[PDB]
């Protein structure tokens, strides 16, 4: 269990580097992923990317059991599928107390490595592919209210 970084903190900013091959398989990158479940099982989240929890490193979890199916994404690619967007609620751990609405693609495939470097290649849509485009902007240094586009719906969440 890390500590959770919280936005303003400079290496939520970082764009994150890629797994080098060497750690594909390793012990060293499965401790790592052990430590993120359990963290984000901890806090209850449905996501968390390696850059929340202070390493520099493109790799997401996420799972939900709408549901979506548990996951370890590594090196993640992103290709919308077409042009039609979706407005839905997103939260975030690094964004506490808060809520907003965000227009994400409706329809993305996204591909990458698994923890053992077999190739990840899948297309979804709805609500798996707004938890896919949430975490990657993590590694790219975005954060949810970066992608807001009505501010009428972002505020806290005992407000709201
Ligand atoms: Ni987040």
């Amino acid at each position: 269990i890390r500590e959770i970084l919280k936005m303003g903190d400079e290496r939520l900013l970082r764009i994150a580097q890629p797994v080098p091959s060497e750690l594909l398989g390793s012990e060293e990158l499965q401790r790592l992923i052990d430590d993120m479940f359990e963290t984000m099982h901890h806090v209850g989240g449905v996501g968390l990317a390696a850059p929340q929890i202070g390493v520099d490193l493109q790799l997401v979890i996420f799972g939900f059991e709408p549901a979506v199916p548990p996951t370890i994404l590594l090196n993640p690619r992103i290709t919308p599928l077409d042009d039609e967007m979706e407005e839905g609620w997103e939260g975030c751990l690094s964004v506490p107390g808060l809520r907003g609405a965000v227009s994400r693609h409706r329809r993305i495939r996204y591909q990458g490595l698994d923890p053992q470097g077999q190739p990840i290649d899948r297309s979804v849509e709805g609500f798996h592919a707004r938890v896919v485009q949430h975490e990657c902007d993590h590694l790219i240094g975005r954060l949810y209210p970066s992608r807001i586009t009505d501010f009428s719906k972002f505020g806290f969440t005992e407000v709201l």
